[PDB]
């Protein structure tokens, strides 16, 4: 038997972009996911977010979902061309009474909202004047948040700034994979930088306008194992792609050692400058984790080395220890007040049987393990708050499209209908235990 904290906040986790589709009703600008997966050759079978999981339309049902399987929390985003169509200036009614609706509905049901501010789908009008790159985008991210907190913050009170802001940055504008589907390396740092002065910004407004309630941020993270006894290339992976390259500079102000030997000249030349506003204080830190690497100097000078793991259909090797590891790591690196597992989950390739059960059997396995860890770091005094799953619905998975199904409810896309899975079912008994026997 494993038993959490009392009021330890089980939840699950979606983003606009990939459940909602109806990218463009009701008055909402267009996002650089928009334009991005409408370029041909950008997203696996040119799938788009047009459609998703109609969750613009089938909200009440999906919450009500939620609700049946007992789930404390729902960590979810806010497409930021819905509610400022520009990006700034005019704000869009019909896109708050999307959200409000939403909020209301969980608050009644006695879900506690999370509410991720940025989950990726930046205005497409912003991408137009450098999006994360420029340096005014600190400014507007302050502006979109500041709506947010005067229409929402009466009633949500665990706000989110940033999703996985290395992959924003890296993952859009050094490989060119998510949008804006750029390639340089200079433009990708001043993202990284944007980024940290964006979230700093809108924390600043934050404390100004919501009074009561709670602020953080949400980093990526892998398990980096050194290939022999090499060290120093994990020492790498972890300060680059994991919360070090942030969380260094609200911490303590600079970015960690061995990205600085890696980027320095492709930061700005006064980065510096603005890094004792970086340092505003944050509430809670958000780990993603899904997935351990091998890695190897390479003449990044880093390379990945295939093991012979069990794998997900990402190709992810499952190394639950991980998450045991990047927690204590996190405690023991910055010692954060608070921090939730805010996405951990796996796709399989989910097949409805002939009795109209998902017999996921493969993803039981693998959530019961991290939660056993997570269990596990608590146990060692990890002020882990939450454990939220990566994904209520299986959902457009960005470049792989809908080729990937994280849910822990299976969604028919030709009829939308939600099947709840063997490991949602699973799931709800975790929650309504607050463990694992
Ligand atoms: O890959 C599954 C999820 N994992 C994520 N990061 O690792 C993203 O936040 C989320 O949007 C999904 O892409």
């Amino acid at each position: 038997v494993k038993k959490f904290p009392e009021g330890f906040l089980w939840g699950v986790a979606t983003a606009s972009y990939q459940i909602e589709g109806s990218p463009l009703a009701d008055g909402a600008g267009m996002s650089i996911w928009h334009t991005f997966s409408h370029t041909p050759g950008n997203v696996k079978n040119g799938d788009t977010g047009d459609v998703a999981c109609d969750h613009y339309n089938r909200w009440k049902e999906d919450i009500e979902i939620i609700e049946k399987l007992g789930v404390k929390a729902y960590r979810f985003s806010i497409s930021w061309p819905r509610i400022l169509p520009e990006g700034t200036g005019r704000v869009n009614q019909k896109g708050l009474d999307f959200y409000n609706r939403i909020i209301d509905t969980l608050l009644e049901k006695g879900i506690t909202p999370f509410v991720t501010i940025y989950h990726w789908d930046l205005p497409f009008a912003l991408q137009l004047k450098g999006g994360w790159a420029n340096r005014e985008i600190a400014d507007w991210f302050a502006e979109y948040s500041r709506v947010l907190f005067e229409n929402f913050g009466d009633r949500v009170k665990n706000w989110i700034t940033l999703n996985e802001p290395w992959v924003v940055a890296i993952v859009g504008h050094l490989y060119g994979v998510h949008a804006p589907g750029m390639r340089d390396i200079y433009v990708a740092f001043r993202a990284v930088h944007n980024l940290l002065r964006a979230h700093a910004r809108a924390v600043k407004v934050f404390r100004e306008t919501v009074k009561d309630g709670k602020i953080g941020i949400v980093f990526n993270n892998g398990y980096f194992e050194p290939a022999s006894e090499d060290i120093r290339a994990v020492r790498f992976m972890h300060q680059f792609n994991n919360y070090p390259l942030f969380l260094n500079p609200i911490y303590r102000g600079d970015y960690p050692e061995l990205v600085l030997e890696f980027a320095r000249e492709y930061l700005p030349e006064n980065y510096k400058d603005d890094m004792s506003e970086i340092q505003e204080k944050i509430d809670f830190v958000g780990l993603n984790y899904y997935s351990g690497h091998l890695v190897k100097f390479d003449p990044a000078k880093v390379s990945f080395v295939e093991r012979d793991l069990p794998k997900t259909a990402m190709g992810w090797e499952i190394v639950p220890e991980g998450i045991y590891w990047i927690l204590k790591k996190v405690k023991e690196e910055y010692n954060p007040p608070e921090v939730y597992i805010t996405e951990n989950g796996a796709a399989f390739d989910d097949v409805v049987s002939e009795d109209g059960r998902v017999h996921d059997q493969n993803r039981i396995d693998y959530l019961k393990a991290h939660i056993g860890q997570a269990w596990k770091a608590i146990q060692e005094g990890v002020p882990l708050k939450g454990y939220f799953v990566w994904s209520l619905l299986d959902n457009f998975e960005w470049a792989e499209g809908y080729s990937k199904r994280f849910g822990i409810v299976y969604v028919d896309y030709s009829t939308q209908k939600r099947i709840v899975k063997d490991s949602g079912y699973w799931y709800s008994n975790v929650v309504k235990n607050n463990g694992l026997e």
